[PDB]
């Protein structure tokens, strides 16, 4: 209880930089791609690379933890964070179903080395499975198959491509269920406009609730705050930018920002309409991580002999996928908050406290 006390402050810390990971992605994310839907996990994306460390050597492992920012604290302290964030949110309970999922997919002829198997295990719950790489459509086949199955089809169709060559894959997945603290009645739940532009719009199934919500607005960032509590220690922050200050929020999102906006909340009636959502999210992490520096996990430097004996061995393909079901579920028992144009959507564990996903919908039915 009391033991447990380094493991809760390294995860304090870690979760800290997460949120900025975030931030610096979605921002990136949004000046190459605009008009689209983002849905990712920094969480999740920062344990796979973190876990990687735990076989990674010299320059390839240096450039992970200076490009994640995992510097500031040792090693011991970066796994133990870790394996307490993913220990503390893993659970499969009436009101939270999530699980943080890591599959290095290695070419059945390497020999992955004990100590970095059971290091990955014991610490971040990640398996490696041996694959036939010399079967490029049966290796996606088996790797989609063997996630699908893990996930109860949650996680599906998670690889796309293989290039050929490729004797390590790494699978990054995350999946959530949860119940909110107060639920929404469905016969409440109708079809409303949600404008895609100030000019056009489509109907989404909009749900709809009036109670006591921690709400406010942001003068700086031009944008109205929204929180809806799950059951467990977990909110859905709902973010509103006003007519013509999307951009502005995206570039403005920052660490501070969550100090500040706790003096701009309140507890108040809120009439609060909310769009349902099963959202996902794939990225191609090798791609994503230029945004932060990080290459040489994804090149051949003979940093990743911890992991199997070959000097050649490297990353030849990562992939992040997010998933996400909102819904009316929750525990059975004004102002005016209308979700009805482009928002972003922070899913925010409180008792750690991290950043579980970061989303920005432009359209709730959409990619």
């Amino acid at each position: 209880e009391v033991q447990g006390w380094k493991q809760r402050m390294a995860a304090k810390e870690l979760a800290r930089q997460n949120m900025d990971l975030g931030f610096k992605l979605l921002k990136k994310l949004a000046f190459y791609n605009p008009g689209r839907n983002i849905f990712l996990s920094p969480l999740s994306i920062s344990t796979a690379f973190s876990m990687l460390c735990l076989g990674a050597q010299d320059s390839t492992l240096d450039e992970i933890k200076q490009g994640f920012n995992f510097r500031k604290m040792p090693e011991k302290d970066l796994h133990e964070g870790f394996h307490y964030i993913i220990h503390e949110l893993t659970q499969k309970t009436q009101d939270l179903k999530l699980s943080i999922g890591n599959t290095l997919f290695i070419d059945q002829r390497l020999q992955p080395q004990r100590k970095f198997l059971e290091d990955a295990k014991n610490f971040y719950s990640a398996e490696t499975i041996l694959t036939n790489f010399q079967n490029l459509e049966m290796a996606q086949k088996q790797i989609n198959d063997f996630i699908s199955q893990k996930t109860h089809g949650k996680i599906n169709n998670l690889i796309e491509n293989i290039d050929p060559g490729t004797v390590m894959l790494l699978a990054n997945y995350i999946f959530f269920r949860a119940r909110w603290k107060h639920e929404f009645d469905p016969n409440v739940t109708k079809e409303e406009d949600f404008f895609l532009e100030k000019n056009s719009s489509v109907k989404v199934p909009m749900m709809f609730r009036s109670g006591i919500y921690q709400v406010g607005y942001d003068d700086k960032l031009s944008c109205t705050i929204l929180e809806i509590p799950y059951q467990k220690n977990i909110t859905a922050i709902f973010i509103l930018p006003d007519e013509g200050k999307l951009k502005h929020l995206e570039k403005g999102l920052q660490v501070d920002t969550f100090s500040r906006w706790k003096t701009l909340l309140s507890r108040r009636v809120v009439d609060v309409s909310v769009p349902r959502l099963h959202m996902t999210g794939t990225f191609d992490l090798k791609k994503t991580l230029s945004y932060i520096g990080v290459s040489k996990i994804f090149e051949e430097h003979g940093d990743l002999t911890k992991i199997a004996p070959h000097r050649s061995l490297k990353v030849g393909e990562a992939v992040h996928k997010a998933e996400l079901k909102m819904d009316e579920r929750g525990t059975e028992g004004p102002l005016v908050v209308k979700i009805d144009k482009p928002y972003l959507l922070l899913i925010y564990s409180e008792k750690i406290p991290s950043v579980l996903f970061l989303g920005k919908i432009v359209n709730p039915i959409g990619k």
